[PDB]
């Protein structure tokens, strides 16, 4: 009966991430649209009816949370936690509102912002804005396949959806974002191989490092968690390039969809803290968070009765 | 679990809407064809898969039913309702037997007619044939995005499909037809904010007026119905323009799916009656109706058991 | 000279839309004959990528004398009635043709709504057809329709008008007729029956050999070769329209030609027929309820105006 | 709740069906790769995420499956039955190991199948390789329109997948292969007509033939079969055209999946063997079976756990 | 017969704007880079063979051009003439080299850019870069389809490429370049029929005003320019939207090619000037140019014979 | 003007190459064909308008040449000549007739290779028949993007179209046809660096290493060549991979057109023989030539008067 966002929807090529803060008074005018979102998503993305594929998902911070709305929580609603590690940091950046906005044109999610934050206007401050566009064969900006072990199906709906655990929220989910850029001169620095060494996957290929040759330190290896039980802890990821040339700024903004942001966080902790077998993500050697949020996207129904 | 037909399926491209009658003694060449009709859709619509997107839909009218059929009857099924208005005439037309055809291509629906037709040569009179076409992004002939708040998924499926509420006919829909003819030297006599004002969205971005601006004779105002529940009463919409350069035809031809015909001819009601805020619709005074009939849409299974 | 897009490709929709001049009407059409083109421009670029959204435009014989002062093209004439023993291909009213093609019917219509809408009052539409693609380029027949056309270099010097008439190079004729078929009767044949009729296989769309090829065969009677040993040549934008109600099931035939000498002869070989055929064979199954003809000019011609 | 393998997935317009044979010390890879499979699926296939369409559904036969697992044996898996029929023969092949490798792409076919065959270098012999082609709108090498009956939905899933008549293998499928070369210069030397009566559907439009016109003897009657219950016993097939056109090589590649394949064998003993009023099917006249194997295909999680 | 840069190239949906000031010393990386543009677009474009449509061209400006090259110099090149006008003024801002990418997906534009910088760094400094996008049916960030009227076939050829007129640098044109940004909500103020009188054309249907009711100041009347002899002097526009929805940037970026940069000025000084009848053109009364740079950009030959 | 073959066209995704030798008595036969090659390439053809991109292009043997044709020879026909190099062997094998059949779908390729070969059966014996398929981004086997420094417009016609040195042949070419087998196992054996210096280019850019770096006995080292007048002679290649995964075969099917055979020939004993600079192309050691033969390429309007 819960009706889910669209965050179990697939990688598109092009989107749009949009993080605001609410300014002191503009609460009502943030409950307003929130209400009518998914009728705004409607009249634009009917137009590009069947190929368009736009959605928005939209989501709250822990503090915004409390200045919207009134009652229970969501069980693992807080701030992005900063973890400082011996050698590298994820920071946390403000952040009270995300939109993440998705199709196959760009002039779609542009069209479908401009609605946004036209309704916005004068009761929040921009935080951050990103136009993300698909590089080749779905590569980031280090120039490996992203978003291969992604889960699917029914895999994908059970390490994504609020379930029975918190049944009040069923059917919405955790977002994190974090901004990173790269360091493209010491990437390139490197041999090919090196690369694969750091990532855990053939460059051109895609596929999957023998358990023999792969590092412990590498991406591939810090990221697979198993829970106590055995079972693997997935997140559902929508990283998207983006870039300025002159600026040589080359970046990744990391998406990842959890149905608890525990899954993430000991993911993170795992990449910045490291664990016993090593120090840290060597992925982090080429890649500087600028940016840190949590969000909580709730289920359509939700944002619709407000 | 009964097995509907394509009465679900999104808006296409091109589309044929084919309305007859059924001649003295040809009850037995009709029901041979009703048996056929799902093998003849496959047969023409297998040769351009996957991006065919060929369907057809088959409607039969309250009188034509008693002619065909033994026992049960749909509990709405009944001849098209003509209401008399002060200024405006929703008008009853003949009509046995309903074909919408639709795909992503023309020659696909006409291929389709073509072998309809062929097998019903001599036992039906043609009442009415019309080949609709997609007009730029999903506009109709008054130049506004037409089917927007149309509704999807569960919500889709619960304001069309017939369910426990006669529980022989479970999966069958209400279909209304009317053809509309637009006085456009009318229309553009109107300023883009005027007509804004009529429809009750905005021309080019589709965006709904606020509830402060929309009027209350506004089309969108007068079709937005609630019953006794306090929830919305929705149809599917398959509109689709057509028309004749030469001859000053600019058409809709009006196709709305519904669960029981009683939501349909309620918005009928509105429109053509009034309410206690407004004489009749606005969209009326650029919109003549020169046709009108109901069929009931059966489940898949219950044509294929004949 | 800028021709007009009279060399274009075949595509998945058409609009033909035949009116006459009312008298009197003479000034308004003569002010949208220069408006045309950017019309045409104001719709297409629209859908600029993929739209491929043209218009021909053609002027009648009679409507040439009301309209302009001066040179008439050589070739222009009524076009020619021809009453043959068993089938006649009629002659019908027509003074401007406005051949009409994009990949979208949508771009077509919005076209000819702002044609017409100009034009209202002063013309009286005589005919219009929507065409469609059916399939893999067939007609209604069921046969690959547009095989032989002239292509490149060959299909410039078959379709332009050059030296011969140096006042109005870069344009050309356009012959129209709308048929209609009897697919009763045509489907009651064998698809080697059918294939005889038309000289080509009807699936691989391969042309019968000269040994087994009917003299009163389409292909046998429409190929011509004239005084020297060049084959005679025009471009065909058929395109297949209907009816399924009113059992209409039509092939609109445009055929254009840098003489209508050429698309004449071929005409004649099919209505009157010659030495060893009485007629062409797919006039069994075709009649034509429309026959016009039609010059049409150079770009330039139509925007200096 | 069980997973199973892309069995259900529509024609696309590129195949490649690789057949091999185990051998002796083989198992130990075999086993490696059966785990791997639906990793490097995702490997090679997330690179074309939209459009590419990658998938594998792989095949295990009898004598495999008892030299490569312990334990409970599919309740229908048993070797493909050779039929010796008066004329025509239906001759049993070896193997072992069905890669069934489709995409909308060839490129992506080949990349996944070297991928699977570099992993099993030395350890399995290759039996059968066939790259094949879609053939206009959806036609075979006899120039019919090929898959029209296939079921569609739900139809589909209960004729095709293994349920709660074998709990223990529920989301698998049972897959009979045969490659044809047909007789092309026989085959040409027919009348369209007399090619019409073979098959029990007219040629260019794929409509059916009446009941009362077609043959007895005629393809679609023979693979016509109705069970106990009075419905249709169904099949699902994703034949695909190949050949070579030097070596006057034109070929079907029959790939039929059912629920048991009990279902198979009837309409395989009905086609050689014959019935009451029909020596044999007409098809095989001009037909000829090179290979015949019989795999199970099972759910994707089974494959995963090894 | 010399061969021009895609020049004459149709509009895309996606493009780069590259525009950088060549620093001291860094004359011979410029040169370096200038030769081997080609082969880049090649090594980059070759990988989306059938409908990629990547295309790079380059511009060279004024100033650079006698720090670069020592032979004769395009008969028509020189530096953008600022115009200041009573309302509005058209800004001259610094711009060495131009890099025009197209391609129907911005992943080549980018792939591209990136190795035309790598080699340029430390030789070169950023001045500005924009990522356009189309927007719907061809439509600018004021809701107009923009591009209508722009010239093909051998229009185009006879507007756009240099000629016998100057026949060293044949094959050769002059780009002008202005990024302006809109007030959209001073535009979105007036209704469709007043912004109508502000283009000159229909909104929906792209169609032209009528001339007896086509306002004098308005921007179809004022960029329609007849030159002496009486035929319509015309330029080649790619414009592409661009923008930043949260820093509220709506802006149209213009890029126009032609034969002489005469009549691209022309249209210019008609604008911002105005003429006899009209103070100024009313598009700018809603748009603000924050760049203005002037470059030739050379015949293939030129950059690929610099060696 | 003489109309030439479409030698110009560029690479397509789909291509068939046939090579036949013509049999003692077969010459009526091929002359007839010949004829009509032309008219069977715009029947299968016009089927697939405008994306089909269905070409073909017929080369004749300098030995086939004086049995077809009376009358003068191009000046630059001869037999292939086999290159005994130190090391490796460009071999010369039979072959006639070539047609090189190209479209962005097989079938069409197939269909057309149908045809012609259904009129030449009893007159021809085939020796060589390649389906090609487009890999990834332009890529070859070697994973190296393929016919990145192919002329275009009027540099291409300058190399491929005979001209004024040969008059009475305008409009003609010459085709060397090359099958290469590649040692995959021992390639994948370099590491991507090696594979560079192999090549000559970056592997996943394509950019094309400096003159610094560049090894003398890299393939694109030892294919440039400049001519007289200082500037390089090119030639057009339409390279196309092909393969059988079972049997272990990754192969490029080369094929060059040059306006005369002098420029590809001394490109291939540069390869196969070497300079002073380099022992020979560093490509031999990883692929294999299996066939070579030489053709002429008439003007279209030289075949149909005949
Ligand atoms: C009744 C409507 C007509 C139909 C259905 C029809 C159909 C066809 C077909 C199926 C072909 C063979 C494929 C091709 O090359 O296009 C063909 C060829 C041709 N048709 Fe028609 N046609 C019609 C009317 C006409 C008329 C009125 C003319 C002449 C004024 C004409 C001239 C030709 C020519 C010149 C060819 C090519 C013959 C060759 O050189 O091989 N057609 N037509
Ligand atoms: C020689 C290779 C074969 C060819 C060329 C072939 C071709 C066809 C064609 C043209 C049809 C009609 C279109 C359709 O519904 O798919 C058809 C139907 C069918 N074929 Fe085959 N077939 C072949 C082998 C087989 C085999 C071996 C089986 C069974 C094991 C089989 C089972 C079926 C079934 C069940 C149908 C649907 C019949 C109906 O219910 O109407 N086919 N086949
Ligand atoms: C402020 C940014 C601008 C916008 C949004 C804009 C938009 C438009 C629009 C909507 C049209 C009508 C449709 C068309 O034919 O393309 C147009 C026409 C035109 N614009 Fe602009 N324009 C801008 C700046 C300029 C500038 C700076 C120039 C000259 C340097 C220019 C030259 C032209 C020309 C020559 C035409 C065609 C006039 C005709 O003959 O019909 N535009 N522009
Ligand atoms: C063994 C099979 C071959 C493979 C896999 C192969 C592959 C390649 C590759 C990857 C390139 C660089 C990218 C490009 O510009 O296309 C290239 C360039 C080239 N190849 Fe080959 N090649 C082969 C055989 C040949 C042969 C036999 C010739 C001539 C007889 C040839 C002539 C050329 C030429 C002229 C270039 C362009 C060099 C330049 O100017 O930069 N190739 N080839």
């Amino acid at each position: 009966e819960p009706e889910p966002q669209m965050v179990l929807s697939p990688l598109t090529s092009a989107a749009i991430f949009l993080v605001v803060t609410i300014d002191s008074g503009g609460e009502d005018t943030v409950r307003d649209l929130l209400s009518d979102v998914a009728s705004l998503e409607r009249a634009v993305g009917f137009r590009a009816q069947p190929d368009g594929r736009l959605s928005c998902v939209t989501g709250i911070g822990s503090e915004a949370w409390d200045r919207l709305f009134s009652g229970a929580r969501p069980a693992g609603l807080h701030p992005f936690r900063e973890l400082d590690g011996p050698v590298h940091r994820a920071v946390a950046t403000p952040g009270d509102l995300l939109f993440h906005i998705r199709a196959s044109r760009l002039d779609l999610c542009f069209a479908l912002a401009t609605e946004i934050m036209g309704r916005l206007r004068g009761a929040v401050t921009p935080q951050d804005e990103v136009h993300g566009f698909k590089y080749f064969d779905e590569r980031d900006m280090l120039g490996f396949v992203d978003g291969t072990e992604n889960p699917t199906g029914a895999a994908a709906r059970r390490a994504v959806l609020v379930g029975a655990e918190d049944p009040a929220f069923a059917g919405g989910s955790y977002a994190v974002v974090q901004k990173y850029l790269h360091d493209i001169d010491a990437w390139e620095g490197l041999s090919v191989e090196a690369q694969e060494r750091v990532i855990g996957r053939r460059k051109m290929t895609d596929v999957e490092l023998s358990d023999d040759v792969k590092p412990a330190d590498s991406h591939v290896a810090l990221t697979s968690v198993t829970g106590p039980d055995g079972s693997d802890l997935e997140i559902l990821r929508d990283n998207m390039p983006f870039g300025s040339v002159g600026r040589e700024e080359f970046g990744t903004y990391f998406i990842g969809y959890a149905r608890t942001p525990e899954v993430t966080e000991t993911m993170l902790e795992r990449m910045f803290l490291g664990t016993a077998s090593a120090p840290h993500d060597r992925i982090l050697d080429f890649s500087t968070a600028v940016t840190g949020s949590l969000f909580f996207t709730p289920a359509a129904d939700f944002l619709e009765d407000l």
